[PDB]
């Protein structure tokens, strides 16, 4: 995508190179945002072939509160074995703080459902956010959130919304990342009889490690092809119940996939 | 400030009637991002006359871990006055999640602390983040954080912040938020022996309350005058150690304030 690709090119032009806790090494920028016009097409980068069973699965995943990687290996999903435990576990993570904050006088605040509440009855409202980022918990989780921090917003009848992403691989992670949301606000907005508006992504640490620079070379040289469309099947009872076969990717011709290796 | 400035003409032109919490209505924009290099001087609006003492006082109760307006009353700052309750608290807002997160098992975190020991032993890090949107707390606090969400970063020993604010009065908060957040990154910066670099401002619903318009487009034809140089004139034993009697601003030649009323 043109966004996603001058986000690259910005990280080449004006990154400084920093050692990191996988002592792989990386071209950094802090401080970034892009926005997507999420009725222009579905954002899922077409320079390079990218997984969409993977990008949906892990979403249902998150939605359902789970945090064990069972239900990803039955769904042939593999993109975090790498962090998981002998049980499978990944402790807290996104899942559980999604569905299940716990709080200190032993509540348990599920802000999935508290956001859709407030998109129904207080579109209005400045504090429809939600968090990923519990302090307190930090340290049973398997992987602090790189993604840790999102907001929805109500204008014209359309269905906006903002995240904030601490830290991102630029090559891997970020292609992903972008679909998951843009997937996310489209069934937010089906659930809430509202149209879709602007994903805007913002990141922190943005960077590119050291031994995906060819693969990012080689990639800024592909012109990027229109946009895909997303076909939601079916409007389910709840966000909740929403199946891998509710979705209809249309119109994708991405240029031949590029593989690189994940820094653990 | 040039950047400030040009915010404030996007919101006019670009901004939506809503009709807010207040009743009041508002004109906005959701999500947007400046960056503000503090090597260049210290962010202090210059368009209209701004008062560090309120800025300055509110920033070090801040770090104390009050919650109690007693503090600024001493020091007549009366800007919390209209969300403290009979016995001047505001529940467990911004300073209580800074220096005392509670976890769900009874034990608390001090972000500050955190915060300080990864810039002077793991400055790489990607994880230097505070956090004062407590889910659990939400509900305690007189109001939920503006300035929810904040970042450092380390590259060529210069110390970098990115503030996420998800509410923000253009006209009355934003001058002040970006001050308060620049002035730490200061203290900050001297406490790890490090040079200040980019405060980085992203916001969400970003806004021009109605009865605000005279006064913004009074301030929209005065022309920004040169930024101020921030002089800490003793380093103190910690980051808890400040006193107002440290800090002055030189060169700050701003145009007369403008008065407006606070949409409560
Ligand atoms: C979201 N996710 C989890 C996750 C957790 N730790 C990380 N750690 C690093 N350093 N980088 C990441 N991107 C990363 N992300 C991911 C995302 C993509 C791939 C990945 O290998 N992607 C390839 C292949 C996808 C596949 O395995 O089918 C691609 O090009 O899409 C791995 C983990
Ligand atoms: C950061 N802060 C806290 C705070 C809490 N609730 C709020 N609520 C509303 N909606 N607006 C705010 N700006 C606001 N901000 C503030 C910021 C500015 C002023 C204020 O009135 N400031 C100057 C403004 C002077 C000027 O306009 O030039 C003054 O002394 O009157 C009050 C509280
Ligand atoms: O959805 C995700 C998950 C992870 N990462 C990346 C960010 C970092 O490259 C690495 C995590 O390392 P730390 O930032 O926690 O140190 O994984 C992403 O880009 N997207
Ligand atoms: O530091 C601050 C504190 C408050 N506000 C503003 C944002 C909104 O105008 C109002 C809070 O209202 P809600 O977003 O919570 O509705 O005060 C700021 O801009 N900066």
């Amino acid at each position: 995508m043109k966004q996603y690709l001058e986000l690259m090119q910005k990280v080449l032009d004006e990154g400084t190179q920093k050692n990191d806790r996988t002592g792989t090494g990386t071209l950094s920028i802090f401080g970034h945002q892009m926005r997507f016009n999420l009725q222009d097409g579905f954002p899922l980068v077409t320079t390079k072939r990218c997984h969409l069973r993977s990008i949906i699965h892990e979403l249902l995943w998150f939605l359902q509160g789970d945090t064990n990687i069972a239900y990803l290996h039955e769904n042939n999903v593999t993109i975090w074995d790498e962090w998981a435990d002998e049980n499978g576990d990944l402790g807290p993570v996104y899942g559980k703080q999604w569905r299940a904050w716990p709080t200190p006088d032993g509540r348990h605040i599920d802000q999935i459902t508290t956001v859709l509440n407030q998109l129904k009855n207080d579109p209005d409202s400045r504090r429809i956010i939600v968090s990923a980022w519990n302090v307190g918990e930090l340290d049973k989780m398997a992987l602090a959130p790189c993604h840790a921090f999102f907001q929805f917003y109500v204008a014209d009848g359309k269905l906006s919304c903002q995240l904030y992403q601490r830290s991102c691989d630029v090559f891997l992670g970020l292609p992903f990342n972008i679909a998951s949301y843009a997937l996310l606000v489209h069934m937010m907005a089906q659930q809430c009889d509202l149209e879709v508006g602007d994903f805007v992504w913002t990141g922190g640490d943005t960077h590119l490690y050291s031994n995906h620079m060819d693969q990012t070379h080689l990639q800024l040289s592909r012109e990027p092809r229109p946009l895909p469309k997303l076909i939601i099947k079916r409007k389910p009872e709840s966000i909740f119940d929403y199946r891998f076969e509710d979705f209809e990717i249309e119109g994708y011709d991405p240029h031949p996939g590029i593989k690189a290796p994940v820094a653990i």
